């Protein structure tokens, strides 16, 4: 009997309802589109912004396709957000995170650049974190088509996103980009392996995000569990930037992003750890349907502008 929200049991009793086919009953399409569908009826609309903008960066694959957000048509330079969708490197796009992307740039009067990375299984690990990691030293590089300089960059991202977060800032320290990684934001992410853990045990049906899902990602994407590009909770830590782990209290993958905030802590890093109490994994991408979601969002984003100071 864990403790669940009101409005965030109403949402599981209507998923449950719904019944209907694991990801991997479906085909690659079908199990994509559905996400699309969850996130479309789920989350709050999109914000109005004076810039929403596509362009591309060179890969090592080919073409990187990106989406500038803004709420300013013209902005001095500072720091850049760039965000990793969700969805397990398998599904999730542009559109799927989209409404979601906006909500940062409006609450943050910063711009966000969102990264459509190559997904698995047709690309298998790690091309998700090459094109994070390529996407994110472009706009670090501040490039005349992105029109506003970056004095530093902020990864942030969502379960498979927020394991690109902490993968995309481990490669930069190794390695700087023109600017540094002045704050990561690793939100509900993958760091250690999740099987295994007690959360993953508790929370493995019914709480959106299943071991089912969590089985046909690991399945499509292929990382290997002694890669710290896959699990970077193997990484080293001693350099970290000042980080907001973000976890969810009834998400099976809760028990990786608390390890994560204790290996920085245990580094001697900077890191706010909030976890939100009765609600799932997903909870950034459900503000609709979920209306006290919305407040855990502003709970991250005002973590992020003190950590900015
Ligand atoms: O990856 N996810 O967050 C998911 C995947 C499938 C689903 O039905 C809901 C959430
Ligand atoms: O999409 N996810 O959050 C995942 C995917 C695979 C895994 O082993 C753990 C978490
Ligand atoms: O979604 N993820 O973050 C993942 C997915 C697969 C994997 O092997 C490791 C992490
Ligand atoms: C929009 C998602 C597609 C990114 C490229 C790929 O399919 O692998
Ligand atoms: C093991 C899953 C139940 C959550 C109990 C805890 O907060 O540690």
């Amino acid at each position: 009997t864990p403790f669940i929200r009101p409005d965030m049991k109403a949402f599981l009793e209507a998923i449950a309802a719904m019944a209907g086919p694991t990801l991997a009953e479906m085909t690659l399409e079908e199990a994509r589109a559905s996400y699309v569908a969850l996130h479309g009826m789920a989350d709050r609309p999109a914000r109005e912004l004076a810039v929403i903008r596509n362009l591309s960066c060179p890969g090592p694959a080919g073409d990187i396709p990106l989406r500038l957000y803004d709420a300013r048509e013209s902005r001095e330079a500072g720091p850049v957000i760039t965000f990793y969708h969700g969805g397990g490197f398998v599904i999730g796009d542009l559109d799927t995170h989209h409404n979601l992307c906006t909500e940062i740039a409006a609450l943050m009067d910063l711009p966000v650049v969102a990264v459509d990375y190559r997904l698995a299984p047709e690309h298998p690990f790690p091309a998700a974190i090459e094109d994070c990691e390529a996407a994110t030293r472009w706009v670090a590089s501040s490039p005349s088509e992105l029109g506003r300089t970056a004095s530093g960059v902020i990864p942030i991202g969502d379960a498979a996103g927020g394991n690109a977060t902490i993968v995309v800032s481990q490669l930069l320290g190794a390695k700087p980009a023109d600017v540094p990684v002045v704050l990561q934001v690793p939100i509900f992410p993958l760091a250690s392996d999740a099987v295994g853990s007690a959360s993953l045990e508790a929370f493995a049906e019914g709480f959106v995000l299943t071991k089912a899902s969590i089985e046909f990602f690991d399945t499509a994407y292929k990382a290997d569990r002694a890669d710290p590009r896959g699990f970077p909770i193997l990484g080293d830590h001693t350099a970290a930037p000042p980080t907001i782990v973000a976890t969810a209290s009834l998400d099976p993958i809760r028990d990786s992003g608390r390890d994560y905030a204790k290996a920085l802590v245990e580094a001697g890093r900077d890191v706010v750890y909030l976890e939100m109490e009765g609600v799932t994994h997903s909870f950034t991408n459900i503000r609709a349907a979920v209306p006290s979601t919305q407040g855990d969002l502003e709970r991250i984003i005002a973590a992020m502008k003190m950590m900015l100071g």
